[PDB]
């Protein structure tokens, strides 16, 4: 199996976070674990927000971003040339953004499946969705 | 001059669009025209919420992104690798998004300038856009 993790999904795996037992089944059996150039940005903009409201010190927040640029090397990162197309007549489609579509588009392009935390997300693409 | 165009400068290039003699001077004379990955995604998105807003006809916009795809190969693309940290510590420091700091770590990557419509990003960058 292999398997795409958007942003809410590597953001669970990066550094230590509590997982449901199925989350942890499908990344432990996955073939090979995918992403996104797009996740990078989205990961490292919701540890900005965190930072920001006051959750995380500055330097805390810096290394936390070490931390990712390290996880990803474990990753399979695939560009925006591979999936843009699929991504947008997904988002048209089915009313999801591009942003979403686009990991949708990657599971499709990669026979595999879309681990997720967006329930909303996983609702519309049940197929797609672990 | 190397010109990054972010989103905004992209989406008022790669069709048909009123733009400022400013705008224009910059395109024009740069050396060449760069951008990030996350951009595809950005103008894609917009794409998509003008059709949805029923602005567009779902085969007029699908038409649109086939041109943007032609447009971005004008473009020298960069990856996140080649931003992120720098994006983040930006985005820190300014309180401005990854995703906006991400285009102003490119043009200091590139030894060149930015390119934005977006008027509070200029602002808090005076050196670096245009
Ligand atoms: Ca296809
Ligand atoms: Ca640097
Ligand atoms: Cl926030
Ligand atoms: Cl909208
Ligand atoms: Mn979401
Ligand atoms: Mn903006």
């Amino acid at each position: 199996m292999e398997l795409v993790v958007d942003a809410s999904a590597i953001a669970a795996l990066y550094v230590p976070e509590e997982r449901s037992e199925q989350a942890e089944r499908a990344v432990s059996q996955a073939q090979e674990l995918h992403t996104l150039d797009l996740a990078a940005y989205e990961v490292a903009n919701d540890l900005w927000k965190h930072a920001r409201r006051g959750l995380l010190r500055e330097d805390e927040a810096s290394n936390m971003l070490e931390e990712l640029w390290e996880f990803f090397k474990a990753l399979k990162v695939h560009s925006y040339a591979e999936v843009l197309k699929d991504a947008f007549a997904l988002a048209l489609k089915h009313g999801v953004t591009v942003y979403d579509a686009a990991y949708v588009a990657l599971a499709e392009k990669i026979g595999g499946k879309l681990l997720t935390l967006d329930r909303q997300l996983a609702e519309k693409f049940p197929a797609l969705v672990t």
